[PDB]
């Protein structure tokens, strides 16, 4: 479309995620306004217990949206199909958002199954959420069945692990600590007891379609051992989630809060898939505890802003879990404007500690073929922390985000009816 035709539609209609075309020219607008003048502080406007949330977010990399953006929000009807799910849950997931945004620059199929990864932390996360409510409202049988359900989940990505290596094998072996037990090394794979595959779980055609994408994808030529240990993280760390809100007491501090997101925030394994796009690709890089320190800072950075974000809504569920709550319950003096400014100058902390830790890690590169392995995976992680910051940032319709933001919606529609009506006026120049 033209710049004239979007800004009658902007006037007329407003901003919208139902009309996919509207998020390239917000994402086209944060470029030329923000990362174009040298400006990496993007706006954030919420509220918080009625009080006024107003940062911004510090990243400096270069916002894009991925060309494949139309065609995935074209099938999310087909997409949501797979799901159990209603399309209002769905369409607040946004999967469809999230990946084109921070995947830009994949191929169609290689953007929706990051898609898909992300979609599944939701859905598990949405399923551990029961443990949020009161200990009177909550259904044992209903823990019972998540327990069970990721325990046949990380089987299934069990299912499509025969490393190349034996090494590998043990690597994942190993890493399987608490549910070491339930499972065998059988064939050369790992293998869970068939006495504990006991139901079929409510989203086992979405884990299904991954590991099938994965072993169709990648397995024939790439070693995939990190795609499985990333996963097997992640199960480790919804298990460790639940143990803590099955406890009704949390007393995680910010250290250990860190330590627990590192294994829960799900983008690792998001890397861990796209890594395997790319020609440019070092496998030793995962077991360099400097690039492993890297991909902590990346998770936390998200964490911090989507905790920002997601204040309102955690304070009314009553949920812990957020930066934001426990500086409070440690300093009596924070409110909660107050606080959200102590957790963005966190995150901008740790923004330059991934910036100092890749600079030391391409510095250690042995070789030419090595430093480009390490600068790509890098880049890739840097796609997610500005897809990240933008995702937020561009939460303007009711019902198709977590944490809609009338604020943005009004901050947005204003600045880029201005900014197209500049492109209109100069035009053809
Ligand atoms: C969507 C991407 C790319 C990453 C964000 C992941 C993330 C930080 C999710 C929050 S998990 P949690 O805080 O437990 O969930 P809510 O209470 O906010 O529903
Ligand atoms: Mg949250
Ligand atoms: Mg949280």
């Amino acid at each position: 479309e033209s710049p004239k035709e979007v800004l009658s539609r902007v006037q007329d209609a407003g901003l919208t995620l139902t009309n996919p075309n509207d998020l390239y020219w917000m994402v086209d607008f944060l470029k030329e306004k923000y990362y174009d003048n040298g400006d990496y502080y993007y706006p954030i406007k919420t509220v918080c217990d009625g009080e006024s949330i107003d940062v911004k977010f510090y990243c400096p990399f270069e916002p894009s949206l991925s060309p494949h953006y139309l065609e995935l929000y074209g099938s999310r009807d087909e997409r949501a199909s797979i799901y159990e799910t209603t399309m209002k849950k769905y369409n607040r997931i946004n999967s469809e958002k999230t990946s084109a945004i921070c995947t830009p620059y994949s191929s169609y199929g290689d953007t929706q199954i990051v898609a898909y990864f992300y979609s599944m932390m939701y859905y598990i996360n949405d399923q551990t959420a029961h443990l949020k409510l009161p200990e009177s409202e909550i259904e044992s049988e209903l823990i019972d069945i998540l327990n069970d359900d990721i325990l046949i989940y990380l089987n299934e990505f069990m299912s499509i692990f025969e490393p190349e290596d034996a090494q590998d094998l043990e690597r994942i072996w190993d890493f399987l600590d608490f549910y070491q037990p339930y499972f065998s090394k059988v064939d050369g794979k790992i293998v869970l007891d068939e006495k504990y595959l006991v139901r079929t779980p409510s989203q086992m055609p979405l884990i299904k379609t991954i590991c099938e994408y994965v072993s169709e994808q990648f397995a024939p030529s790439k070693n995939i051992t990190q795609v499985i240990w990333e996963v097997v993280r992640y199960i480790k760390g919804v298990k460790d989630e639940i143990h803590i809100r099955g406890d009704k007491s949390f007393t995680l501090s910010l250290q250990e809060y860190d330590d627990f997101r590192d294994k829960v925030t799900a983008s690792p394994m998001a890397h861990a898939v796209s890594d395997l796009t790319h020609e440019r690709f070092s496998y030793e890089a995962y077991t360099n505890p400097a690039f492993m320190e890297l991909e902590n800072r990346c998770s936390e950075i998200i964490t911090y802003f989507n905790d920002v974000c997601t204040s309102d809504r955690e304070r009314l569920d009553e949920d812990p879990f957020n930066s934001v709550f426990i500086l409070m319950d440690l300093d009596p003096s924070l409110n909660f404007a107050k606080s959200c400014d102590v957790v963005v100058e966190h995150a901008y902390n740790k923004m330059q500690a991934f910036l100092k830790l890749k600079e030391e890690i391409l510095e250690s590169a042995s070789d030419e073929e090595e430093r480009l392995a390490l600068a790509r995976m890098i880049k890739t992680r840097e796609d997610s922390l500005i897809g990240y910051v933008l995702h937020e940032v561009c939460c303007v319709e009711d019902g198709y985000a977590r944490d809609h933001k009338p604020l943005m919606k009004a901050f947005l529609e204003e600045e880029i009816t201005k900014s197209l009506a500049e492109k209109v006026k100069f035009n053809p120049v």
